[PDB]
């Protein structure tokens, strides 16, 4: 009757993100994430999918953070990713081109990677949801056959075409930070659910903590993100409010 998808972010940053993910997926209510295909980790996230059919993978396309995988000197400092991207978008100065070349090329690695077309694809950083990315990418998912994460609100911000590619009804953000809880989950379910909405996907961040972990500013919270998600309580709770646990297939 409802959809809900849960995606965690950041598949292939590090082994212990990798096994957050798995963990929230097999013994929890996670049934889709969102893959680094130039992550440090992504070798070893990519035999964990293999071994792991119930859990979804899509893309996340990244352009801030390693090294991407086709030359962008219009993009990279020191060959590398960074955050200068926002003001870069603001001043318009985004070299488009290299951005759509990189997008087909992150496409290209995860088919190797992974053995299938990404279920969807979102961003690291939201930086797909900029207004003058967001038109490659969603054409590109809707060329490719694929789905989207579509954060309605910045798209209605922005101008932006809602229909752009398939995706949820809605999108939430808004699990994530020190006091995560059952409760928090749990408002996200119902405001999407006032908001009349027929699918959701939730955004989350599971992983045991390794050394790459204790080098973000977002640490100990995904600890009790996964803690939050493997709770007996919350599938009880999510199929109490008439939601099937899906995937971005389903839509
Ligand atoms: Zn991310």
């Amino acid at each position: 009757e409802r959809v809900l998808i849960v995606n965690a972010d950041d598949f292939g940053l590090s082994k212990g993100q990798n096994y957050g993910i798995i963990e929230a997926c097999r013994n929890g209510v996670v049934t889709s994430t969102t893959a680094l295909v130039n992550g440090a980790a992504i070798d070893h996230a990519a035999q964990l999918g293999r071994s792991t059919p119930e859990l979804a993978v899509g893309m996340h396309f990244v352009l801030t953070l390693g090294e991407p995988l086709s030359a962008m000197p219009g993009l990279t400092r020191d060959g590398r990713l960074g955050k200068w991207i926002w003001q870069q978008a603001e001043e318009d100065s985004l070299p488009l081109e290299e951005i759509a070349h990189e997008l087909a090329c992150q496409y290209h690695r995860f088919v190797e990677l992974f053995g299938h077309e990404p279920t969807h694809i979102d961003s690291h950083h939201h930086v797909h949801m900029f207004a003058q990315i967001y038109p490659i990418v969603a054409a590109f998912a809707r060329e490719k056959g694929i789905a989207l994460r579509i954060d309605r609100q910045v798209a209605a911000q922005s101008g932006l075409d809602q229909q752009a590619a398939r995706s949820s009804a809605g999108f939430s953000s808004e699990f994530y930070g020190e006091a995560v809880s059952e409760e928090l989950f749990l408002q996200t379910l119902d405001a999407s659910i006032a908001r009349g909405e027929r699918s959701l996907e939730v955004m989350c961040h599971p992983a045991y903590v390794d050394r790459i972990i204790m080098g973000s500013a977002y640490c100990y919270p995904r600890l009790d993100e996964l803690d939050v998600l493997t709770a007996a309580s919350l599938k009880a709770a999510v199929a109490d409010r008439g939601y099937r646990l899906g995937t971005y297939r389903d839509v």
